[PDB]
């Protein structure tokens, strides 16, 4: 009844161009079985959305990677938020929601916007730049560590640590095993910065520690919650901003619409998140036997969700393979859906918006002018190098 496929969604060929295989996965049925890894897969919007929105049946506390925490030891202590189910999830989630709240965005927006305008001005002096190292990486590095309250020294550990975290959700392939082999110095740095004395006053880390006297979290939970933001809040935004620049470089008509109405910047970024989906895949584990899209899945089974595929499913989206900055994007699953839906989404959207607003106001053209190179990770999609010429407005 359930079709069995040999597609390896963690292979380099798949990362190089996942879109044909994603259609094959959607069109094979609502639920497939991936023989390479002994997991169920869901690639259509409907089932991805259903799984995300039933956290009781499709839990997170057995891990959101391939590894089942009931069978193997987690590679690092479990996250108190991502790898927790309700009710243990609820109070840590509420703390991070308040630390990254609608109200908190008002304290950082002026500085984030000024940094984005300054970066675009600097890049325009050079003309030909690498939109990954020089923009997608450089901009979030220029704002997010400081907003966290991290010291300057050792920040070179942050992107390697995040790449490790996202590789470690995958299967025990070479990408994952090499990442873990190299991990000790990055883990050591990250764990140390999570302690209260190492986080500058007023930043996100200090604010998490301040919540430890409200009864929502205890002091010994705060370092792991700081760890969550250092894991999840940098490399994702690098790949989101890189995706947006790549979309504007490939679709110049949409750059022209964005220049003509810079208030489209926030939706242009949201559409890039749908179109490229920085976070491509991750897992749940069933807590009982369950019927999903007509298939029966037993207890204790890993279920792989294809978020990028859900975001391109023609059953849900008109012209899914077009980048359209005025699309009604509400309902895309690039930030997840339901109780775990990205708690950092307002930070991500703020960074993306202000960078795209700077480009909309300052840049007339974005032309790819060198070899584009992809960066490979078990669950993140993005580029290693994106040579572009920026022409000033
Ligand atoms: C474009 C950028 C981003 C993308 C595409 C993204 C994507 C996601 C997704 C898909 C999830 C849901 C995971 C799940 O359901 O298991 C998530 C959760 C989360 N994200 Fe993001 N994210 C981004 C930026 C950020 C930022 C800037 C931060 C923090 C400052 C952050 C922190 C978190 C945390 C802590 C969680 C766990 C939430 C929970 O389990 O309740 N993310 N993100
Ligand atoms: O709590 C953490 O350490 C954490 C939180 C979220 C993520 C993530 C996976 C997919 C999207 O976001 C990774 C790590
Ligand atoms: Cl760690
Ligand atoms: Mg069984």
């Amino acid at each position: 009844t359930i079709p069995h496929l040999a597609i390896d969604p963690f292979s380099l060929d798949f990362f190089d161009d996942p879109y044909p295989d994603q259609q094959t996965l959607r069109d094979a049925g609502p639920v497939v079985y991936l023989d390479k890894w002994n997991v169920y897969g869901v690639a259509r919007y409907a089932e991805v959305h259903a799984v995300l929105n039933d956290p009781t049946t499709f839990c997170s506390s057995r891990g959101v990677g391939l590894s089942d925490f009931k069978k193997e030891k987690p590679w690092r202590p479990p996250s108190l938020i991502l790898e927790a189910d309700p009710p243990a999830h609820t109070r840590p989630r509420a703390v991070l929601s308040k630390v990254l709240s609608p109200a908190t965005m008002k304290t950082i927006r002026d500085g984030f916007a000024a940094a984005a305008d300054a970066k675009v001005d600097e890049l325009l002096q050079r003309g030909c730049i690498d939109a990954i190292a020089d923009l997608a990486e450089a901009y979030p590095l220029s704002v997010f560590p400081d907003a966290m309250g991290l010291k300057q020294e050792g920040r070179e550990h942050l992107l390697p640590y995040a790449g490790l975290v996202f590789n470690a959700f995958g299967p025990p392939n070479e990408l994952r095993q090499t990442a873990i082999e190299r991990s000790a110095p990055h883990q050591a740095y990250v764990n140390e910065q999570c302690q209260r004395p190492n986080l500058a006053p007023g930043g996100f880390g200090a604010c998490i520690h301040a919540f430890t006297d409200t009864g929502e979290i205890t002091p010994d939970e705060a370092p792991l919650l700081v760890r969550s933001l250092l894991s999840a809040g940098l490399d994702t935004t690098v790949n989101g901003i890189g995706a947006a620049v790549y979309c504007l470089a490939r679709f110049p008509g949409e750059l022209q619409r964005l220049r003509s109405d810079p208030t489209l910047a926030r939706n242009a970024f949201e559409e890039a998140v749908r179109f490229e989906s920085p976070v491509q895949t991750f897992f749940r584990t069933t807590t009982r036997e369950v019927e999903l899209g007509g298939a029966v899945i037993g207890e204790g089974e890993k279920v792989l969700m294809f978020l990028g595929s859900a975001n391109r499913d023609p059953r849900r989206w008109s012209d899914p393979d077009l980048y359209d900055i005025t699309r009604k994007t509400s309902g895309h699953v690039g930030f997840g859906s339901g109780v775990h839906m990205c708690v950092g989404q307002l930070v991500a959207r703020l960074e993306g918006e202000v960078m795209l607003s700077a480009l909309a106001r300052k840049v007339a053209a974005i032309d790819i002018d060198g070899p584009v190179k992809r960066r490979f990770n078990n669950t993140l999609r993005g580029l290693e190098s994106l040579p572009v010429k920026l022409t000033p407005a």
